[PDB]
């Protein structure tokens, strides 16, 4: 039944994929990605040795190190996330997104992936990021009692990273060695995995920087559709997904990067923790396969 | 006019970067105490790059221009006790205006001994803005370098010590004439440790294994709807929480020395905004301590 | 097992002394789960000398024992959290007797495989007592030595454990025949870590640059809420905080290293009387996390 | 007599409320043997609360026949006060008077004091040489700049009776203090741990002549659950220094009395009982006579 068909040969060159964190507006991702296959003709896990999605790609990229395809991801997104979204509470939404996990990921664990996985939370304690992954050549320090995704299904890995705070209920984490973690929303501390990604192939498999190609997929931007110390709140979070992109420009600048995000201007966007119009929707789904075609050409270069 | 031995040519370039408190910037000057004195010599001489936030620009200013550090205490001691009494946000920023005035009046980033680097982010860009010193520590953009902006340091400094939510934001006029607005340098980076490392690995050709990172903190205190304002002060924290997560992880292999201790006692609930003398002056003590639990190890890194 | 890694002996001394605190144990059972998993075999393969206090007497023993710390954790968790819930201080009591039955039946101070050693004091005399193991570890009277005092290892521990104003006072009967009375070991030493180097110089005369001694606390926390009740309390700090001060003066040139951490957040406020199973459990990563930051340097004394 | 011989004898004075004529009687003999003023036969002198005042008298000036004279008018006042605080300020009355502005800079041997500190909560250690210090060399004024007349009052600070002095460092930081008894009532381990690590002297070097007070009968369950804590520490510290340096030849001056009519409360201000802890204290220095003079030559 399978419409993909390439072989791609083994090479010493790293291909990363870091996809962004934009709740609703993940249909830009699936836009872009549905294009990027099709220039390939290969399931995705065949070419990329690591993926590193934040809150969105805690979904898109347990599905694809699964061996998922791109048309069975978005089959599953438009039937699903719109109804997440439909609630307005904090219990009520963290009830429905704790079943979309339990029927899309069964029982799997961090050992049924086939490439390199890793998935972005927060400590609510410590202030910490807590960072899954699912082989131990990826671990950085105590490489003893290492346990693949800390014991964890995928379902609570995943559900885990999407507890956006102002939106949804808090999670705890029982790990294999008993010890009850309560997390948040991995966006706090990073919503651009592109610097830990990379950090992840200089450090852990340790490679040069010429033997890099990472591709960044965000979500783009969008116009927004009693200032009781909330405008801070808003700003600080600015703050700190910018000074990101601009440290990883600093630090890294010899390893070759493309971003695919780009900014609307009229009048016709709206938020993402409250979008579930499916005509509304539709419209962002199109605008990344236009972002695709004017980066074609690099693309190609790259991926090969 | 007592520091009088001095130190050769070394191809080891330490670092010093001081980190962003308050009214609590007694401990840093606790430290840097028996520092300077078991060194000899005034800081200028042996460190070679500076880095700071508000408070540690205030004295990273200081000890870029050739004051010692009993100076630095007898004017923090006499003005301080003012600016933090003020009941308003714009009396604060008012005589904090002329404080900066009377220490230095005619002096831009052209007058320093050493490398500097002072931090703030924006407020419309969302990104730090770096003072430097020279034009060797840039990164890109080097056919358009004034050195400092071409502002004088006396609004430059004044504008990372502008805490939005008790200051008002510093309005900059640059030389090239664009009105540029700035807040406290502690929204993007409260440590500068990260950057410091960075400005000197990529910017300056200098690799691992030769560099000495001396962190000199302020050390953590207890504290003596309120929906947004708890988590203000949480994301405050996980921004820097995760900075120094991520610099132990790349930069794993440089030597680095953080001194910066931590009380529990509720006798010590120091917090921001603090003038009584009392308080102040026991946090200097504490400071002092601190660096004889690790003298043993500092001596191998300032020899 | 899981645990079969052999290392060839050496002229190297390891000590490990146990800091005791109350029913915050589990700040060295998670510092001490890291330091088996990183040998790859049981303690007693690597270490010469354990002792303990107050909580050390009941790590000590078991791991001289031939335990593994995962076993250790498989019964800190299931009577301790039981032991705080009485409500007398005699009740405290009748049920600390019975664990040691079921844990320490019938063995004694004769079938350990290393060098174990106990503190509790006097009640009368006033002074230390240490249950050594060996004769080798005298430090005079070597004529009527009997290891343990010819007393069962269950009660030399059920003594260490038992503080005064929250447990009662246990007599024990040793093999001469004396009713000596005891109470908990925290009063001359809380830290047996200068005991330790005076038990591996003057005893086992080693010389300072052939011993690793490797200090584990339980951490330090606020209180979770007179005058003799305030100079009690009051006394008893500077006794411990004069005690370390007093081996850095003597014992510099012996390496050291101590693992404990300052919290001050008014979340982790606990004392020795916290049964909550939850609370418990955060204690327990927080010991686990403070190893990876000094993983780099404990692998350079025990590889 | 004779300047140098290459030998460190140290003399650590214990010390607690009155009873320091029993110091004094065995101090009296001493002095008597050899001809020469005791800063003259000795390199270093601590004390924590009483024997602190008859340390910086031996330090800087008379001898034994000066000090008990003003041991005999004055101390009978400053005990005949009711409130803590007349005890604090009659106290300080007395400092004044024969120390009146000198500091540690005119002491001529090794002198220190003990008391420990109120928030640390460990000693502070007052010193008069370069050489005396073990680390954080560099900023390092003798005495701290404090004068010798509110050093020893600090020294002298028992809480639950005298006020926490607080002193103002030379640098300018307020040091809260109290008693040097708190800490170490017996500065015998610390003369140990300043002549070996800090001097570099050998192991048979050094002679320890360590004179207490001797030890008296008497005359809720936190009192008795605090004195206890307190004598603890002083047994464990006693216990631990013949661990460690049991091939340091000492010489410990202390009797000890079960008779019922030599019961002290550590604050009798009676001038016919505290001489009688006088005379007995002159006999036992007969007791020893033929083995002092091996110590002391
Ligand atoms: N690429 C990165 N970018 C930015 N930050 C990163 C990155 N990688 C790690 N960190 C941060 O550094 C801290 C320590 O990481 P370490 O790799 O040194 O140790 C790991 C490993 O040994 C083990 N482990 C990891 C994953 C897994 O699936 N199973 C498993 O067992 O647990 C520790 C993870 O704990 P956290 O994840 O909670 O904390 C991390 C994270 O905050
Ligand atoms: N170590 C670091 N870690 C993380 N980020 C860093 C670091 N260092 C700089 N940045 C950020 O990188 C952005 C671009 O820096 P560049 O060095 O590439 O170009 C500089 C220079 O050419 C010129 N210039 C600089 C200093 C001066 O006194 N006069 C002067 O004229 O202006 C540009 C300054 O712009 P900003 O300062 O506003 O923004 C910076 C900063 O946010
Ligand atoms: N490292 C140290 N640092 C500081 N002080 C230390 C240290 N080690 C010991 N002491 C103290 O020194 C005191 C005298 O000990 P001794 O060695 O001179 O004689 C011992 C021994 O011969 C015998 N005996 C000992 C243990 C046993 O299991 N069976 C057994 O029979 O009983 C005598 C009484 O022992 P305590 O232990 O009760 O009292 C000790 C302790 O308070
Ligand atoms: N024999 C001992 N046994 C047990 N503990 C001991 C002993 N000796 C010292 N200590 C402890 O060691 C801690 C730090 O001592 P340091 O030697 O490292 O530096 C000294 C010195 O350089 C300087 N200074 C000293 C004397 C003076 O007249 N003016 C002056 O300026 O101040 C520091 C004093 O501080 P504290 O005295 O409050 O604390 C001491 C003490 O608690």
């Amino acid at each position: 039944p399978s419409s993909l068909l390439t072989e791609y040969g083994n090479d010493n060159i790293c291909r990363v994929l870091a996809l962004d964190g934009g709740g609703a507006k993940g249909f830009y991702t699936l836009g872009v990605l549905k294009e990027i296959e099709a220039m390939l003709g290969c399931p995705l896990y065949k070419r990329f040795d690591l993926v590193f999605g934040t809150s969105t790609g805690a979904i898109i990229a347990a599905l694809i190190a699964l061996g998922y395809e791109v048309d069975q991801i978005h089959a599953l997104y438009t039937e699903h996330v719109p109804r997440v979204m439909s609630s307005r509470s904090a219990a009520a939404r963290t009830m429905a997104l704790q079943d979309l996990a339990k029927e899309v990921f069964q029982d799997k664990t961090f050992e049924d992936v086939l490439m390199g996985i890793g998935i972005v939370a927060t400590r609510w304690m410590t202030e910490r990021p807590m960072i899954f992954k699912g082989n131990v050549v990826q671990a950085h320090g105590r490489k003893g009692t290492f346990s693949p995704g800390f014991g964890v299904s995928i379902a609570d890995a995943v559900q885990a990273s999407c507890s956006a705070y102002p939106f949804f209920e808090r999670k705890v984490i029982v790990t294999a060695a008993g010890d009850k973690v309560e997390l948040i929303d991995g966006g706090y501390c990073a919503n651009n995995p592109t610097l830990f990604a990379i950090a992840d192939a200089t450090v852990a498999l340790k490679k040069d920087h010429k033997d890099i190609r990472v591709i960044n997929v965000g979500v783009g931007i969008y116009p927004e559709p009693k200032w009781l110390a909330v405008q801070l709140l808003q700003k600080t979070l600015e703050i700190n997904t910018q000074s990101m992109d601009q440290l990883r420009d600093i630090l890294f600048k010899d390893i070759p990067t493309i971003r695919i995000s780009d900014t609307f201007e009229r009048p016709e966007m709206a938020t993402d923790l409250l979008e579930y119009n499916l005509d509304k929707l539709n419209t962002l789904r199109q605008r990344g396969r236009e972002s695709f075609g004017a980066r074609e050409a690099q693309l190609r270069e790259f991926l090969i």
